């Protein structure tokens, strides 16, 4: 009769500009004609849910609800909690949920190694992000102020450091070719978290990163 | 009542040079007199297991079967199954448990990558990771070693393997090693060691040092 | 009646990844149907003797045979006996054979060594001497690798290890690698390792490429 919901996480509202609510039922016999209703604290209808899942396959029923508020009370400790009736129980089950130190991120870009240029047929750039709180960030690429698609690069779930007992880090890592790389493609990433005042942080890196801007000395023959 | 199966991995067996199967079981009464046997194909003897563990707060009971085989056994293909017997179970629960063979070997690449100048300027810490990718299939063993001794366990995590955006059949993992800033500019060695089933001799070393960007070809220097 | 056996050298033991020792037995005559095999401490069963040699045609007996033995059991301290039954001895012979214990070892450390300038300029052949001392005891196994790719063993043989007179208890080996001047002047990958009980991996990579020893030449100090 456990009742379990997915609060929606910074990285799912900065990347579609919809924040949604949704909540899921297991541990439940399979039935038919199951309604889930979303209750505010105060008492107020919501709305209607539409869109109805179905049950899983090993011998569970699952049941969704669907909902659009926007950002007015999740900033400030609402407690969200969905109604499921069903007919095993008498009384319905109300599970509320609410919200969960703010260290701000410090964004490194990592130059590729000299051993990968040589193969000439790849490269890779990361976008490090280290001492951030909490998890589950959103970290995007995007070249010229046009943003790459998400097949191209994949976010590591972020891990707790081992001396800082608060801080988190992040990777993200690009695949693309070394012929590109000598010809621009900055390849600037932004990480998106709640605890920065602006929550942009932003750097871009290009060929010429470990000149001192003041001398350039070649070999000529 | 449920059981559990965690299967001897590739960086557990590497660390201490001596594989391990155990298998887990939950949802058990808390009573004793606990009898965990293991068995191979064929059936044989096996060794016996101790250091039982305790009960959990919400009326629980778990137990482990420590068992030890050959280095050679675990690829051969032979499949193991422990079996526990306890007094309240109508039927005694089983699992198979082997390694699945069908999968592409591919040398990992490795490339100590040193850290930015940025993170430098602070003066206060300093971030070196090891980029590990190309290699298959997934756990692998990531360790750090100073100058021939190596350091504490806890002083790196190694990101959990990931499938690379291009790349269906190959994966990607990271271990960073924070360090002080007075001791990146010094020296001790600090080579990456990566442990993997895909080369001949299985243990590959990739070390860098300051002057490892530099031409190492012409010194020049600005005085102010 | 002389019976000889070799112990499994370390370096056989890392190359095939599989333990297979040899009973020889020499001083005997031309006879059929013989009967040799291995037993253990307990006295249990092995694996066949299958693929005999000819009989050498100096009126002198040959006889080899293999078995599968693990690697942890034979690091464990069992003994291994080769009995012999033959009709020229009806009396079994008891020859045991294992690992004799008790002896300090030294972790082994490489210098790569460059090729002097006087044979570069003949522009003939590029051989590259990777010094390998203070370890312990004998049979260290040292090959040579390209970009993750073995070469040939019949392009570098490594030297018998020899005990080094100022050194107590350490020996030294060499491993030359005959190679043209030609694929010398670039330098691919040209690393050497060394297989060794005392290090930590089991397996030092060290590479070495034209500019190697070569320090800064053209120390610019401009000033402004
Ligand atoms: C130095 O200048 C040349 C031509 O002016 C240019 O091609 C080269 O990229 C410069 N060096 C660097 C490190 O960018
Ligand atoms: C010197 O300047 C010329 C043109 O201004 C440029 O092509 C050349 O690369 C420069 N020298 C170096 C060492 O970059
Ligand atoms: C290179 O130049 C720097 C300039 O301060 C100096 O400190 C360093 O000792 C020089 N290295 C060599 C090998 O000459
Ligand atoms: C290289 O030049 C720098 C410039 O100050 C000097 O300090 C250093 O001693 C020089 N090194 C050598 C080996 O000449």
């Amino acid at each position: 009769i456990r009742v379990f919901a997915i609060p929606p996480s910074f990285a799912s509202i900065f990347l579609t500009k919809s924040t949604k609510l949704t909540c899921l039922v297991t541990d439940l016999t399979t039935y038919d004609s199951v309604t889930i209703s979303w209750t505010r604290q105060n008492g107020e209808a919501v709305k209607t849910h539409t869109n109805i899942s179905e049950s899983h396959p090993n011998a569970t029923f699952s049941a969704v609800g669907e909902a659009s508020i926007c950002e007015d009370d999740w900033n400030s400790g609402e407690r969200f909690t969905c109604t499921v009736t069903h007919t095993d129980l008498p009384s319905p089950l109300k599970q509320t949920i609410s919200r969960p130190a703010l260290h701000r991120p410090d964004v490194y870009l990592l130059p590729p190694a000299r051993e990968q240029l040589n193969l000439r047929e790849s490269a890779t750039i990361t976008c490090l992000v280290t001492g951030f709180s909490p998890a589950d960030v959103f970290v995007q690429w995007m070249q010229r102020g046009q943003p790459l698609s998400p097949e191209k690069y994949v976010t590591s779930a972020p891990m707790p450091e081992p001396q800082a007992p608060g801080r988190y880090f992040a990777h993200s890592i690009l695949t693309v070719s070394e012929e590109e790389w000598n010809t621009g493609e900055t390849y600037t990433c932004v990480v998106a978290h709640e605890a920065l005042p602006n929550r942009v942080t932003e750097r871009t890196v290009d060929k010429s990163t470990g000149k001192p801007t003041l001398y350039n000395v070649s070999l000529v023959m």
